């Protein structure tokens, strides 16, 4: 699509002034080339990342199309949670020197899960936002657990000072006909998950999530719809 980017196995689309979706793909036996997204975010002198690439080297291509287009360091990524379209990629964050985090959940299941644990859990209140001494230095990223959904640590991000919330692989688009991989899923608590993650974002008019391109708020009323019908 007009003014997306490649660099490599990465497309990249400026979604605001100061933030970027990244898409890779990885090749899904019987289903064909998955797009995942996440984030890109600068913040004054420095770059925040949201998720990795599906794997490593997608997401050094991340890395070094940032160097080569924005030119700041990248300070800190959050993963928003253990599955490998969101935390492949870890490996190749720490190798850059770059500061990770993820719900101390996500990190206990990392190992279950296959992934790499980050090197920081951020924990969270009863009302889902996260604990700040967990998250300094966040610049504008806010960061809010809404319970389990599409799996059990599942974080998503708002983008402080901007229309956009990231709802990861929580939030599906709004003509989107199932929940898609359900396979570590909270059938009864996802559609509650969903709601509570539009009222922690409640002026966010860009969703931004891993399997589709940006919806509207649609996408969060149609997925807790979807999900009213699995309990
Ligand atoms: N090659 C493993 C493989 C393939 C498709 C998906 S989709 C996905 B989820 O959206 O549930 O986080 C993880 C995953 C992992
Ligand atoms: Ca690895
Ligand atoms: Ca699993
Ligand atoms: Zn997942
Ligand atoms: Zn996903």
């Amino acid at each position: 699509e007009t003014g997306d980017q490649r660099f490599g196995d990465l497309v990249f689309r400026q979604l605001a002034p100061n933030v970027w979706q990244h898409t890779s793909y990885l090749d899904m036996p019987g289903f064909g080339a998955v797009a995942s997204n996440g984030l890109i975010v600068r913040d004054g002198g420095r770059v925040l990342v949201v998720d990795t690439a599906w794997t490593d080297d997608q997401t050094a291509q991340i890395l070094n199309w940032i160097k080569q287009e924005i030119n700041l360091p990248v300070a800190l990524a959050v993963v928003t949670h253990a599955h490998q379209d969101k935390m492949g990629g870890m490996d190749a964050l720490h190798a850059a020197g770059i500061a990770t985090y993820a719900n101390a959940l996500s990190n206990q299941l990392a190992p279950q899960e296959g992934m790499v644990a980050a090197q920081h859990s951020l924990t969270f209140a009863a009302n889902g936002w996260v604990e700040p001494a967990t998250a300094p230095n966040f610049g504008p990223l806010k960061v809010f657990y809404p319970g389990p959904g599409h799996t059990s640590d599942n974080i998503t991000v708002g983008i402080d000072g901007t229309d956009i919330a990231f709802g990861g692989c929580l939030i599906k688009d709004s003509k989107a006909k199932s929940l898609g991989n359900l396979g570590d899923a909270d059938t009864e608590h996802y559609a509650a998950s969903a709601r509570a993650f539009g009222a922690a974002f409640p002026k966010a008019s860009m969703i931004v999530m891993s399997h589709s391109a940006p919806d509207s708020r649609a996408a969060i009323t149609h997925t807790a719809r979807m999900a009213d019908k699995l309990r």
